[PDB]
């Protein structure tokens, strides 16, 4: 797992791929990261039912806020997710921030850890992420996608956690724990550029003012080294340097 | 229908929405557009089955060749759906182009019309997509979603049409007789800044020398109104005027 081998070829990988199939645009190069799909079994109807069920109860509790990403601009007393799961479909598909009641500010060092499980347990690892979160202040925040998306792009659940690789490492495995699901409910998948740090687990550090929201901070990378000459190796390693990256292993910030 | 009170309308939304949001970047931008559900009810396990043996099928054809977007890449001879459909799970949920064996090159007047039906019906549409374009040179390319994600995004069938406004109406009523979908089987929904050209049916025109990969010509446009002062109204359609639209219609060419 912890190599910055597999980590920097599959971002070579995900660069080579968008110059042979002609992407030149943020949107183009980013999907190709997204849409690379993990081997996985959706949830059945009663399954999603019991997925939104969890959330709305998640919700319900007193340090613990559920709200879509698509609420954004939202004031805290204009959340209604009763009334978002009941009217807004976009509640099956759409991703939900979970959010601790006392804020917990993204300090210069953080990064994302993305955990995958089958669908059938995404429900069990979000109450397990939100009781990671009432222990651990460096667990900022949590993000799940809807039941009819669950699984099928590259990320379906994702921590933002203040700190470094290993206490990265450290928080997943107690996750894992922590969740109770069985090593055959986790799935063997790794996005593009991310650092493995387990069955299930993958890890990347975010630059400060790098462009981050949906988890688009590598593709920026890309777009740099594709205005380039030469081997795609040195030209992604020189704009991962530039961009205040470790040329070495684009998961990490450099050294 | 055929207003461009709607069109200019969900095009400010989109816009006011993104302010709101706080997004500022492409994606972000373009994901408000893209993750906006339609009321749909998914494909069950059959219904998937059928709908990725219709595909197959279709490549069959002898003047059509059925290819997922991930084959950009490759030389006609190098595809190989087959493998692709039993071995690749992007299968599930990449688009597949549907491509003419004589190519008709996208033309300066060419546009996209997006057809919603419920999933059920996608492999219909499929077909009739592909009856269209043995009958039809102005219809370019098609594209379809796999059949996991089919319904659960803004799009899920895509037609490239060389031509107009009147074309593309013509040709949305020829596919929906064509297709021997039921009325009830349309689905009610417009993507942001398209116009709506009846039940299910969707229009946008493309302007030489903007963006267009994954449908997201109109980002741009927001990109640059977001940057200015003032009502966003105004600054959408200085925006619009600039790029080569029509300030009063975000999805028509000017003039």
């Amino acid at each position: 797992r912890l190599t910055s081998k597999q980590t920097f070829a599959s971002f070579q990988q995900w660069a080579e791929k968008a110059e042979a199939l002609g992407r030149d645009t943020e949107i183009g190069i980013y999907m190709i990261y997204k849409r690379d799909t993990p081997d996985t079994t959706p949830m059945n109807a009663a399954e999603q039912e019991h997925y939104l069920e969890t959330l709305q109860a998640l919700d319900n509790k007193k340090n613990l806020i559920i709200r879509p990403q698509i609420h954004d601009d939202r004031e805290e007393e204009e959340l209604d997710l009763g009334r978002y799961i009941a009217e807004d479909r976009n509640a099956r598909t759409g991703f939900f921030r979970m959010v601790p009641k006392d804020q917990r500010a993204p300090e210069t060092n953080s990064g994302r850890l993305t955990i995958g499980v089958e669908p059938k347990y995404g429900a069990q690892l979000a109450l397990a992420m939100a009781t990671l979160m009432d222990k651990h202040k460096s667990v900022t925040q949590g993000k799940v996608v809807g039941p009819a998306k669950y699984g099928q792009q590259t990320d379906s659940a994702i921590l933002y956690i203040n700190g470094d690789l290993a206490k990265a490492v450290k928080l997943g495995e107690k996750l894992k724990k922590l969740s109770g699901i069985p090593p055959e409910g986790f799935v063997e998948h790794t996005p593009l550029s991310m650092q493995s740090t387990g069955l299930g687990l993958s890890y990347a550090e975010s630059v400060e003012g790098q462009p981050s929201s949906h988890g688009q901070a590598r593709t920026h990378v890309i777009m740099d080294a594709l205005k380039g000459q030469g081997p795609m190796e040195n030209r992604l390693k020189m704009a991962l340097a530039e961009r205040g990256y470790d040329p070495e292993n684009p998961a990490l910030r450099a050294r």
